[PDB]
């Protein structure tokens, strides 16, 4: 349904939908917060499905689920000349631990997406975002703090989960839409046992294909440093039809932050130069506009910026207040973010394509493809270019 040495992968991320991430749709999580006190508001979706109870958690899930994205978005995502979609979507949606908090139903509306991609000409990847016990500790996990994939039984309840999913949307039912299925998204590679991380990306791979199902395999990259995946599920041991994904972003260090808009040029260009040298089909399927880590709780609920000195004992760059709202941006800003995207698009049409974080966002205007679009600052159509050719690819 893809080819993936021809075709490049022009795309969006529909984040915040089945999985919830609290800088992505604040107003969920705000209630919760006790004046300026925010010591009280749940941190991930996991306390915040706990805190509400099940009839609750339901009730407002139900609500999101059925008007974050509809049939809508996906007709806007094909007017803009988008081709595709990546889905995250929680362990949950699909089993629950014992005692688990989290509430279920996100399948219905996964599979109504899939009509709508149908319809719109989108082709999709499904991506395995949270396992049980979280694969990174990050909040998009379900699960902040915990670093338990590889604990216990949750490996073996995470390929039971992708097994799920392999029998439902690696078949000849979606074989028109879904273009890959990703088995677990940003596992957190310095954390995780290694071997044993192969090793479950070697038994999904084989547990797929067992099922007669030809999908592409998604395997994220895990942090690990360009080429480092080359060796691993290759042609030369029959091993066929996989990608890799790499994220790639330049505003989760002090280090990263504080170079100046040439450099984050210059490494966004080399994004480009090294993923060219790898061996496996490999699509940015996580990248965004952002400069700063300015939106609220992008690190984290409870949590500041690096960039104005709040966080992580990053050196203070610039108040953040006043590119919180995209009207208030000075020129230069939405100059840099113009070129920054120019950038990153071509590095990433280097090779198999892109996939921007994420389609919409609340009030996160770094972070929203709509937003971005709306107020010229994204390409449109995503080929024009007012700083043609900065990295310069041959």
């Amino acid at each position: 349904a893809w080819d993936y040495d021809n075709n490049v992968i022009r795309g969006v991320n529909l984040g915040g939908w089945f999985v919830l991430e609290p800088y992505m749709t604040p107003s969920l999580f705000e209630p919760f917060q006790n004046g300026n006190d925010q010591s009280g508001v749940p941190v991930d979706e996991y306390h915040w499905t706990q805190t509400l109870g099940k009839e609750a958690a339901l009730r407002i899930l139900q609500k999101h689920w059925s008007t974050w994205i509809t049939e809508q978005d996906f007709k806007q995502i094909s007017n803009l000349g988008l081709n595709f979609v990546r889905i995250p979507i929680g362990y949950w949606a699909f089993q629950l631990l014992d005692n688990d908090p989290y509430v279920q139903g996100q399948v219905q509306y996964l599979e109504k997406a899939l009509g709508w991609a149908r319809k719109n000409n989108i082709r999709v990847w499904i991506d395995l975002h949270g396992a049980p016990g979280s694969q990174n500790g990050f909040d998009n996990s379900g699960l902040r703090d915990s670093y338990n994939f590889q604990n216990g039984d949750n490996t073996q309840v995470t390929l039971n989960v992708l097994n799920t999913i392999f029998k439902k949307y690696g078949g000849n039912e979606y074989s028109d839409v879904v273009i890959g299925i990703e088995l677990l998204n940003e596992p957190l590679g310095p954390v995780l046992n290694m071997d044993k991380l192969k090793q479950f990306f070697l038994d999904g791979y084989n547990s797929l294909r067992q099922t007669g199902s030809v999908t592409p395999v998604i395997i994220h990259d895990a942090f690990q440093v360009f080429g480092y995946w080359n060796n691993f599920l290759t042609v030369a041991e029959g091993q066929w039809n996989v990608v890799v994904d790499h994220h790639h972003y330049q505003v989760f260090s002090g280090g990263e932050l504080s170079r100046n808009i040439n450099d984050h040029i210059s490494v966004a260009c080399n994004w480009g130069w090294d993923a060219k040298k790898e061996s496996h089909w490999n699509v940015a399927g996580e990248w965004s506009a952002a400069l700063t880590d300015c939106a609220k709780w992008l690190n984290g609920v409870n949590r500041g910026a690096r960039y104005e000195g709040a966080y992580d004992n990053a050196p203070y760059i610039g108040s953040c207040q006043p590119l919180l709202d995209i009207s208030q941006w000075s020129d230069e800003h939405k100059t840099d973010t113009r070129r920054y995207i120019e950038a990153q698009l071509d590095a990433f049409e280097y090779t198999g394509g892109w996939v921007f974080w994420s389609w919409k966002t609340e009030n996160a205007p770094e972070w929203s493809f709509q937003t971005l679009t709306y107020n010229g600052l994204f390409p449109q159509p995503v080929t024009d270019r007012q700083f043609p050719n900065q990295c310069g690819f041959h």
